[PDB]
């Protein structure tokens, strides 16, 4: 890519709008029975014996959407992202103390409110986000495809050398609900066309902080006042939002997750 | 379409006023108001459905404020906001006569735990988005507005993420539900708003006051909220944690909020 | 009032230097037998029936002091006048490194054999530096809450400026429950809060820090300053040439071996500078 | 060694790309007790005297010389002017069904990986300048393997140990080969290099950490100077401790993430 | 009166030093095993308090020669001017040690508890002493007397017992930091109402097990100028560096509690300054 001018004209301005629902486990809010659970996991527990054998619903998973843009067109016009607002849609709900099965705080009190782990990461650029594979075991047998996981691009078993980083485990995040937030991190190695901001929280009954308001922007630009440049028409966006565990009366636990709105606003660019 | 500040003498003014909290017990004149500004007992059952009563329910505060009437027309826009809560250092009680001591002989354990804060500027009525933990919960008839109310129908499992139908305006004091509603971020345009939330249930209460701190309220265009029809509308919600009873049973306390204003006349097309 | 123009000349700036003991419910240090308890409250703790009866030990409240400014006309019928104005301050609470102290004799353990429980929980901090008294809004945590009465030699609570008892509305904002800081050791820091609805010719910081065991985070500094000036370049004025200055620095409990517990509260130092300001 | 003016032209800039993973303990994922690549073993204290640390409870500095191309009185050195640095597999530690990993109570979800963090990287010209610091003066380290302030000393330690002793000093070039716990960064010398770290004590206590790859640190000093690489080398340096794994049995390991680094250098002229 | 900056070819000079901690084992030359450490600290369960000097940390300072200056008890003479400094606490990355084998565990069969609790930290520059105010938690504590090997208090500086009023603060007890070892850190604090001549920076963190949360970089500097642009000026060309770095607590096996402390490290900037 060579970078040229920013195109001038009536047009050269456009704003995107949309929200993405999480991926937490219970991925679908439509099936028969099982969609009571939508936008939380099923309960996790350590087995006690080995191997871990965790089922696709104990594994929380990044969003992703391609959104399209409008068609401009070995010299052409793309899209430039250049700024995002974003914010994490239903902080509010957490207030609640009073659900149904919350494990009370100590006898006759308030339920124990969502609080513990949390994961929050958000991802704009002008190809599929880059990811690198790492977990914290590489004995856990994680299902077939289905999620994605490290053996099902290695295209055999993982060795000890994928509790550490593995150049091999590489993979690309083009698919909603279908790659492990434990299993995959973005890849700084690569990413170059994209921008992402992320962060965790450990501990079992740490509070979840979390701000929101309509007033604040991200600039996309880089270093050299370039953002992400959208080949083919496409932007595409990315997050994870863990916001805690939901305890249950019986000592069960489940992690929850919340959705998260988008408003990119782009303009064209000349590229050779 | 905007234009241009307007240049004038009497082109500035100045709205002040203050919200007290509507935690569940919202009046403080009923035969029952001993309990003005907290819930009554938060306590999960234990058993299926959720049915929660109107006073475990703290809802958003809200107000519309009457401008100075004015008539291509001119337009009253808010720039600049200083706003505090309340009362704040009335939260070093710790010898409530019916709180629950730390350990034997020693003190109350004070009003900590579960905060959420937010206020809102805006010159029409707050966009609301709903969302709530459990989608079962049998929430109060239309008392307060909730999903249910809005839509017509029961709330379906996807009311559990965003629904896009789930949508109201805050346009009464005391009556949305906050683990019901939110701020609509897909909408607001013409308004200004700031929030954030703290959980955990013994969690330090942990606020600061002064006169000095002043939120600019203009976009990057350099344009505040413009007040359709005259109308200044001022949102909050300020709960900062549990009361702890001798029996165990604990209620969430909210406080007030005060206001103040900046607003300049200004062109539209 | 008009602000006119800062004064310019040789003595147009001075220092004034001075601090404030806490006053947390024992205030004096001359006191026959009960002075071993200065600058701590009594125990505090639920009476566990109704309704509360507080004691004066047990109600910590805001320091202050008036301080004379030289004075600077010859002439007060004149309707242009030269007034003290306050444009910056340092200040810095003393006696932070005490708190290391983890071996007061009937201090509570952490545990069998261990050291004795830090002073920690709850802490409250403000201060501040006006031209005029400070403004006070009232509002409890328990309107039902039995203050000593003003006339028995208690301090002044919200019944003493209504003339009555509280009602239910007191644990929200209540217009008619104001008042003034003017005495040292008076006004309960439980019952009033500076007012945000006044205030315009004072400056004041704050917060506040609840929970039971929660660390003491402070921090000290002679490098640190706050500016006084408005956001018009002003700063407060000081009518009948008194400045007046006003805190609370409220640091923890002291945990005691049978499980009882006190609050315990440190000196605020000040150092503010004023230049002279020309007004109509 | 006087600085003088950057080399203008074509091929002024260059970068550097790479990675190191964590050396706990358990340093190699080849060998057969590698399954515990990336932890410690159990770390126990004993309940009497002394302590006699195994090499696989002695965490360690990672290190890199990277090979910067030929330059070459008046000559050309690299100068390192930003780095982008970031730590790696962060969102692994959203695992709390490790199968055997202690529960918060009874039916619950294992504890999650927290406690003890440590995280420090450098940049510089040269090997990093290490003091030697202990908890306890009496400790009995591996002999060589680590090397401790023994090593350096030839001699034993002394109470001085526990303080400052301006004889226990080192050179990082070993990776792996430097316990965290017995060498700190010294600041009395590290005029060629950069460095940048912290602690968090605590046994529970929350991991929080961030990443992104639009953060930028600027390496030169006051004077407007990088670090320059003498004898065309530089030198890398890390630590990323991110707490425990607590095990059903009560017994608990340290664990460790890799860090990854994006360097960009310049062509500077010195004398 | 403060004039110009001495303008030449060696005006600028750097002085360095590192400090070791004085928390009441103070010297590794014997019982120095507890060198950095305390001894055991317990409420005494009865009245009054009877502290030994093990039990009580107390601040570091150095005086440091500075190059001669004036060649003639002039009017106008030639300073040394303190404008920056880089500073560190040293021995951090020591405290991940878990496995101290005197470590109390954190649950049965676990690592022990780290170093955790009160931390105190405060470091000053100054062409003077630093200036003390004397403030106790109990004004009926018995403090060990001076010139029976033990610390300076606010006793020693009166003359006569300690009252109720120096639990707050009473002006008469104030003292200067002329001695390394001899100044308890829990009797005394910085005196905001004096220093003029120095700038100082410090903090506390109280609770039991509190995470010990330290940073360190050789990238940070702070600036010693006041608002009008001057350092701290070297009289009698003696230049003072004072600290304090407790880091929280040793937890043993029997429950008992020490303190613990690390050592810091300085780099002062000077130049030469022209004064009345
Ligand atoms: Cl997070
Ligand atoms: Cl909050
Ligand atoms: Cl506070
Ligand atoms: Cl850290
Ligand atoms: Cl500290």
């Amino acid at each position: 890519v060579e970078v040229l001018s920013v195109v001038t004209g009536e047009d050269s301005i456009t704003q995107i709008e949309l929200y993405l629902n999480p991926r937490m486990g219970v991925n679908s809010p439509d099936l028969p029975t099982t969609s009571n659970w939508y936008t939380y996991t099923y309960d996790l527990q350590p087995k006690g014996s080995s191997p871990d054998q965790p089922i696709k619903e104990n594994l929380p998973a990044y969003s992703v959407a391609r959104v399209s843009l409008p068609m401009l067109n070995d010299t052409l016009q793309m899209w430039e992202a250049i700024s995002v607002k974003t914010e994490v849609v239903g902080i509010s709900s957490l207030i609640n103390v009073h659900y149904w099965d919350m494990k009370r705080v100590h006898d006759y009190g308030a339920g124990i409110p969502v609080s513990g782990v949390n994961y929050h990461m958000f991802a704009i650029g002008g190809e599929p986000l880059d990811l690198q594979g790492l977990v914290l075991d590489y004995q856990t047998q994680y299902p077939k495809t289905g999620p994605i996981t490290i053996e099902t691009v290695l295209g055999r078993k993982m060795t000890p050398k994928n509790q550490g980083l593995d150049p091999q485990a590489k993979a690309k995040l083009d698919k909603d609900g279908n790659y492990p937030i434990e299993v995959w991190c973005p890849d700084p190695s690569k990413n170059e066309n994209s921008r992402y901001y992320g962060s965790i929280q450990t501990g079992s009954q740490t509070p979840t902080v979390l701000q929101f308001s309509n007033t604040l922007t991200t600039v996309l630009l880089d270093e050299n006042g370039v953002g992400p440049l959208c080949k083919g028409d496409g932007l595409f966006i990315s997050c994870a939002d863990i916001v805690g565990f939901l305890f249950k009366t019986s000592g069960k636990m489940a992690l929850h997750g919340l959705p998260r709105y988008f408003n990119v606003t782009l303009r064209k660019r000349w590229v050779k």
